[PDB]
C-alpha cells in the first residue's frame, strides 16, 4: 500500500471550549485512532505525528504554579516537549493498538522520543515572535525577562507573555531508526509537537526553546520514511481563498504552481493555514506524489481523493 | 558481544540533597553516559532502564498546584508515568549519543514509550500501600477518597497521602518491537520508572495507577530481549548481610541459592535493597549468565566481575 504521513492537529485531542481533562481527551483520541484504523485496515503504511501547544501550554502552567507553591523547579521547554510526547504518544499508541485489536489486527504500535535539529544561526533565534506560557503582568514579566534572558511581548491585550523563535526544521535527530521501524510494518508516532528543538555545536546536542511548526516538521518526516503522500489534519476541510469573506472558495485538486501563487497572494494566515499549505508545496516539490489537507473527521474520503484539498505536482 | 540491561536508579539523574533542576539533571544524566558510553565501548550489546520515584513526584506536585491555582486538570499517573519516560530518556539518549559521537562512534539511542502488564488479579490491588503526591489534611485526604475512589493514609507525621498498589510486573506490551531495535544495534531505553501499568481486559489495554518497581520490570525486559547480563547500578556497592551492624559483610561472587537464603532472612530491606537482590535472583533462575548489583561510579569493573556483588548460577 502507499506510504502516508499524518499530521494529527489539536482536534485529534481537543475539541473546542474543552480544556483537557483526561477524560476529555481519552475520548478525542479514541475517535481519532477509529479513523486511523480505517486507513490502517484498507492497505495504507501509515506514520503519525501530531501538535502539541495546549498540552505543553498546560505543563508550562502546571509548573510554574508547583515552583511556586512548593519550590520544586519548573522545567524548561525542551523537556516539557519531550513531557507532552510521551504523553500523548502513550495514549494515540494504547487507543490505536485497541481499536485494531478490535478489528481482528495485531499491530505493533510505538512512540518515539524525537529531537528535531534546527540551524543554530536560523533568523529565528533573532527576532522570536511565538507566544506561549501563562499570561503575566508587566512587573512578573520583565522580572523574569531580567533573570531568564526572555523575551515577553504585551499579547493581545490579556497580559504579557514569553515569545520564543519558531526555527525551520531540518530533520530529525532519530530518522534512520523511524524509517526501520516503519519499513518492518510497525506504526511509528514521531515528531510529537514538532519534535524537541534542538542544535548541534562542539559533539553535543543541545535543547533549545523554541516551537518549531510541526506541520512542517511533519513534512521533513515524510521525506525521511520515504512517504507517497502526506496528509493534514485539522478542522476545516482544506484551504480557502478569501478565507471568512463573501469571496471565501475552497481548494479541492489544486496545482503545486496554482498554490505556490496563491500563498504569495497571503490567503493562508500565518498562525495558522499559512505552514499547512507551506508544508503541502514543499512535500510536493520534494518529489511526493499527493499532499492533502482535510478535516479530521472526513481522514479517510480525503486520504482517498474525494474531498478537502488535494495538492498535485 | 554479551548483551546487558543496565537498571539505573536515582543517582543517575539526582544526587543527595537535589531538587531535580534541568541543570543538576543535566550534569548527572553526562555523569551516568561517560559510564554507559565506555561500556559500548567495549563491544556491549546495551538496552537501558531507570527509576523515575522522584521524577513522576514531581509531576504530581505541578499538575496539584496546577489545578489549585489556574483551574486546568491534572492528569492521572499513567499519564504522569508517560511523561517522565518522555522527559528523562530525552535526557539520556541525548547525552548518550553524544558521548558516543565525540568518540567516534556512531551509534543510534532511541526511547520507546512503554506500557507494563500487570494481573489484574494481583493482590496488590486488594492492598495499596505505596504513598505518593502531596501531603494534604485530613478533610481535603478524605474528600479525595470520596470523589476519586483514592485510599489514603497519615504518612510518617507529615500528612495524608493517597496509597498505591505495587503491583509485580509480567511483560511489556513493547517486547517484541524493542528486542527487534536491540537486534538491529539500537541503544533502547525503556520501562522507564518500571513503565506506565496496565491490565488486559478483554483484550483491551487500560492505564491504572500504580508504581511498578522498576527493578524487577528491568528483570522482564533483561528476559524480553534475551539478555546475558543484568546490571542493577545503584548509591551503594552491592548487597551487605546484617547491613549497618557489627556482623555487616558485603556479598561479593554469590551463588543464587545462597542468596535466595539470605533473602529470605530479610537483610535485604523492603522498600530499597530487596527488589534489586530479588530482580537479581529471578535473572538467574530464568537462566541468565550472571546479575550485578553495584556502584553507578564503577560501572565498568562491575561488568567485568572485578567490584560489587556477582551473583552466579
Ligand atoms: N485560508 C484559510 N483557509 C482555511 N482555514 C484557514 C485559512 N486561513 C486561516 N485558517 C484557519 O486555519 C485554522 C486551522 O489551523 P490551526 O488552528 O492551527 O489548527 P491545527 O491545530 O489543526 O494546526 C482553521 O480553523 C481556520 O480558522
Ligand atoms: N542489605 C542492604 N545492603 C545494601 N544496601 C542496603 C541494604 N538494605 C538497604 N540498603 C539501602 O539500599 C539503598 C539503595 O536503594 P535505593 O535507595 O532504593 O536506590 P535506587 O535509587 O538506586 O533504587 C542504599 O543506599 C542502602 O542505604
Ligand atoms: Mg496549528
Ligand atoms: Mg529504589
Amino acid at each position: 500500500g502507499k506510504r502516508v504521513v499524518i499530521a494529527l492537529g489539536g482536534n485529534a485531542l481537543q475539541q473546542r471550549g474543552q480544556k483537557g481533562s483526561y477524560e476529555e481527551m481519552m475520548d478525542n483520541v479514541r475517535k481519532t485512532a477509529r479513523q486511523i484504523a480505517e486507513i490502517i485496515a484498507r492497505g495504507y503504511e501509515v506514520v503519525i505525528t501530531h501538535g502539541n501547544g495546549p498540552q505543553v501550554g498546560s505543563l508550562l502552567l502546571h509548573m510554574d504554579a508547583g515552583q511556586a507553591t512548593y519550590g520544586i523547579p519548573a522545567q524548561p521547554m525542551d523537556v516539557a516537549g519531550a513531557m507532552s510526547q510521551g504523553w500523548i504518544g502513550y495514549m494515540i499508541q494504547q487507543a490505536l493498538k485497541n481499536e485494531l485489536r478490535k478489528r481482528g489486527m495485531e499491530k505493533k504500535v510505538v512512540t518515539i522520543i524525537t529531537q528535531t535539529i534546527v540551524d543554530k544561526n536560523d533568523p529565528a533565534f533573532q527576532n522570536p515572535t511565538k507566544p506561549v506560557g501563562p499570561f503575566y503582568d508587566e512587573e512578573t514579566a520583565k522580572r523574569l525577562a531580567r533573570e531568564k534572558g526572555w523575551i515577553v511581548k504585551e499579547d493581545s491585550g490579556r497580559g504579557w507573555r514569553r515569545v520564543v523563535p519558531s526555527p525551520d526544521p531540518k530533520g530529525h535527530v532519530e530518522a534512520e531508526t523511524i524509517k526501520k521501524l516503519v519499513e518492518r510494518g510497525v506504526i511509528v508516532i514521531a515528531s510529537g509537537g514538532g519534535g524537541v528543538p534542538v542544535i548541534l555545536e562542539d559533539g553535543e546536542i543541545k535543547g533549545v526553546e523554541a516551537v518549531i511548526d510541526k506541520d512542517l516538521a511533519g513534512e521533513k518526516l515524510a521525506e525521511e520514511v520515504n512517504a507517497d503522500i502526506f496528509m493534514i489534519l485539522t478542522d476545516v476541510n482544506g484551504a480557502a481563498l478569501y478565507y471568512g469573506t463573501e469571496k471565501e472558495q475552497w481548494l479541492r485538486e489544486v496545482k503545486v504552481e496554482e498554490l505556490r501563487k496563491y500563498y504569495e497572494e497571503g490567503h493562508f494566515k500565518a498562525g495558522s493555514m499559512g505552514p499547512k499549505v507551506l508544508a503541502a508545496i514543499r512535500f510536493i516539490e520534494w518529489g511526493g506524489e499527493r499532499a492533502i489537507i482535510a478535516h479530521l473527521e472526513k481522514a479517510v474520503e480525503a486520504l482517498e481523493g474525494k474531498t478537502g484539498t488535494q495538492v498535485l505536482p
